[PDB]
């Protein structure tokens, strides 16, 4: 029920152990004076050193003037911190405003277009977004509520994403969750023990290019359905091939254990594993970081589901977009479609209490 | 607890106490066969049975022949019972089916329309329903899938509503959850505790009409969107007023502690507790057992949100429509529109190992 610290060298949210709940907002800024959008990100700061407590926004939730609205809108109130993490970046289209074109970094790409997209332009992209991650829907729903409600005038929400369970690991020593496809997601990441593997594959370096961005990282965002009418009429053997790994246990081919190392050769060579693997991508390797999502039905009888899928790399060019071009021929295609993108340059951390969300941009 | 017993003389989920989360399906009925519809009812019961102890369905998630699909998707391994109940109803609709029209309950009543309703019908009405509840999401998420795939070819799913948070209590002891307007929601509710005021008003009886309904309840589900960014400028005052209680502790208008019983007169004469109250509604009174919810966002910039709201009673015309139409000055309306509604006949409970869901109704 306990508290992840907010300040840092780096933003937490990222190597920070994966929450069971994610509430992600992408928002656009409305706001063309740079010296207000300043202030809103330090009365954003403010919030989420409360909220990543447990705290009430402002002058909180009750017992101010009766004639006041309440700091906070109070739908936390009774709650515990619950591992919150709120984790701010920064698309490339905000690097329009503000004067700020010069400092968009180069390792903040544009992905490409890829085989089989079919993006909805509505739930893609964003000048900005905010991950919050908690082990109560409430809190991190409370949380995104109330930086929304704070940076009206200024900012507003361009699309949002529930996910109602976690996808993913950072903490090997624990269980292994499972996407809808009922496969253990996870298993081959990065810890967030493992500082080398962060340095080397997460956190952008000064010597990189882009002093301001130096201990933050980049995040591409997937909103990825599942065919899941398809896929329930699969069999066992067909699902366990697409992966490369068995279903029960998530032991790579032929072997009895999830952890085992893969034996590549071993996997069909459309599978996802194999494709995916960092010795398939010249050793490029990922930190992935998302969640399943359900938004109703399809209106024609059938669950809609999916993952929202992120990834934290320290360049897109040398992270998300080779691998994701390895996957054009993975026997998983058949199931999914990637139906909402986005990125962003996750700035470094709040270094202390004085400190403020992009403090090294602006 | 870990686990919630399911079989029992009433279905659990209804007085037992209300888990975390919420994943509530609405099904239409596609066969017109009624052997068919009867042994889909009895492979969801032994299904139901599985999945609240935690277990896969039929013969499990993995470990089959290869060359056929699992009988369970897989997404619930790892987990735990985690409370999970499976509430079945019956909709009005349904009866048109199977040669069962005359059996259609009285109290199973048609809602009126009502002032201010905005009702999408796709996210409306519905055959069938299934409650799924249960502390930890996916556990209540693989549920409703694995019934969904379990039934697909008999019927389909029509609407779906997760619910994230509870805003509802049958456990007076435990802390009230607060709704996404920033209350306390549940405080003068019916307690799982309550036998008495369970069999006066949320049981159905065998003398009320409608004999295989007896031990069963009555189901109102309304998808009440809420007016965040308008709330959330209201001042501090406003809110209270609003409700006829003060938002941190929760006490009635001049009382000091949550639970403390109300004094009406001292409310305004539109706050939603003085409309609400069974003395302003001839003794009405419900079992409230709604969650919050949010889709997304709405078209234009502000986050999508609300409350799925449940009521039980022993008889629609005596319990939610009288209460509900009491709301139709409600300071709360400015807030809130009702934009989803569905009833339901929920049947008795599946007394044993051999009963089946809707085996009262079927024979
Ligand atoms: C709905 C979509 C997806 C599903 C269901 C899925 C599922 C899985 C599963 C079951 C595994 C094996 C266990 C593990 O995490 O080690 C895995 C591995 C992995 N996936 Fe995915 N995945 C999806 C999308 C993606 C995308 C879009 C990428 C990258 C562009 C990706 C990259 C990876 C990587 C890098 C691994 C680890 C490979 C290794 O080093 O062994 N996945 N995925
Ligand atoms: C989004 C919509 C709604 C919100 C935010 C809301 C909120 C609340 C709040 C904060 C309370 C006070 C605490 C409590 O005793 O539970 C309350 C009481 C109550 N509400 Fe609502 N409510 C909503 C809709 C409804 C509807 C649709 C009905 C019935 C048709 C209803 C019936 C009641 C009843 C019976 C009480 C208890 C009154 C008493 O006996 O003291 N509510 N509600």
């Amino acid at each position: 029920g306990s508290a992840v610290p907010f300040h840092g060298a780096h933003q937490a949210g990222i190597a920070t152990p994966v929450q069971d709940r994610l509430h992600f907002a992408a928002f656009d800024v409305t706001t063309e004076d740079r010296a207000a959008f300043v202030a809103l990100l330090k009365e954003w700061t403010a919030a989420a050193r409360r909220l990543t407590a447990g705290h009430a926004v402002g002058e909180g939730a009750y017992g101010g003037l009766p004639e006041a609205p309440p700091d906070d809108t109070g739908e936390a109130l009774g709650l515990k911190p619950s591992r919150l993490t709120l984790t701010i970046g920064f698309g490339p289209s905000l690097f329009t405003r503000f004067g700020l074109a010069d400092l968009r970094p180069e390792a903040l790409a544009d992905l490409p277009k890829f085989p089989g997209d079919n993006l909805d332009r509505a739930r893609s992209g964003g000048d900005l977004c905010v991950q919050a991650c908690a082990d109560d829907p409430q809190v991190a729903v409370h949380a995104i509520r109330n930086l929304a409600r704070i940076g009206f005038g200024k900012v507003v929400v361009r699309w949002s994403q529930l996910g109602f369970g976690k996808t993913s690991s950072t903490t090997p020593d624990k269980q292994t969750p499972r996407n809808l496809l009922g496969f253990k997601d996870g298993t081959r990441n990065i810890a967030g023990t493992e500082k080398d593997r962060l340095d080397r594959f997460v956190w952008a370096a000064e010597k990189d290019g882009t002093p301001w961005m130096t201990g933050g990282s980049y995040l591409v965002a997937r909103r990825i359905r599942m065919h899941i009418e398809t896929w329930d009429r699969a069999s066992l053997q067909e699902q366990e091939d697409v992966f490369g790994r068995d279903k029960g246990e998530g032991a790579p081919v032929g072997k009895a254990k999830e952890r085992d190392e893969p034996f590549l050769k071993a996997m069909k060579p459309d599978a996802h594993v194999r494709l995916a693997h960092p010795d398939s991508n010249g050793g490029a390797t990922l930190l992935r970081r998302g969640f399943s999502y359900t938004d109703g039905t399809d209106g024609l009888g059938r669950l809609d589901a999916g993952l929202f899928f992120l990834a934290y790399q320290r360049d897109i060019r040398t992270g998300f977009v080779p691998v994701q071009r390895n996957l054009a021929t993975d026997a998983l295609n058949e199931y999914i479609q990637h139906v909402g993108s986005a990125v962003f340059a996750v700035p470094p951390g709040v270094r202390d209490a004085d400190d403020w969300w992009g403090s090294t941009l602006f």
